[PDB]
């Protein structure tokens, strides 16, 4: 269940922002960020992920498009895995991402 | 909230992954069991029943083991489409 209750929670978190106003299932760029940067504060970087993190997360304060919909939302949750959780210190796949 | 739940999806990734291997990769059957023993009362909404057999047919015929944590992730938003009440009106056709 605990993989159900977590999955449950990152729908809830997009219907969060997604539900805010307009298309309910498409985010904008700048929400996009405003929601790892608020959701996700606590998460940072780890040793060689530090560059990848940073053109990451700069890719979404240039693109300003409104496109995002709830699987490139998921992946940018991955991506933030890879980049912050030490699982994935070593792992030899750079970021898809 | 969310980092408790993305914390928790990396914590079954390692789970299943971290059996024996690469604990970087999944193979389709880890996945495929992954999903329906960690997510077995999730279960398709009326307009995707059939995009849900066919994603989970694909995960039953394909046996390739590069299935990385990525991809992993890719499944779940999948399944949410497919299952959670929330997308079902979304004319997004599962990616997926």
């Amino acid at each position: 269940r605990p993989l159900e209750q977590a999955v449950a929670a990152i729908v809830c978190t997009f219907q969060e922002y997604a539900g805010r106003c307009g298309d309910k299932y498409k985010l904008c760029q700048a929400e996009l960020k405003e929601l790892l940067q608020k959701e996700l504060a606590t998460w940072t970087p780890t040793e060689f992920r530090e560059c990848d993190y940073n053109k990451f997360m700069s890719v979404l304060d240039t693109n300003k498009d409104c496109e995002v919909d709830f699987v490139e939302y998921v992946r940018s949750l991955a991506c933030l895995c890879l980049y912050c959780h030490e699982y994935f210190k070593d792992c030899p796949s750079e970021p898809p991402c």
